[PDB]
């Protein structure tokens, strides 16, 4: 997963933040 605070995209490399976080923009942007 990604560690919070960090960029995020599940939709582009198939892995989102961590359960406890989640992706704002499934392309590129940031988790918190």
């Amino acid at each position: 997963c990604i560690p919070k605070w960090n960029r995020c995209g599940p939709k582009m490399d198939g892995v989102p933040c961590c359960e406890p976080y989640t992706c704002t923009s499934d392309y590129y942007g940031n988790c918190s």
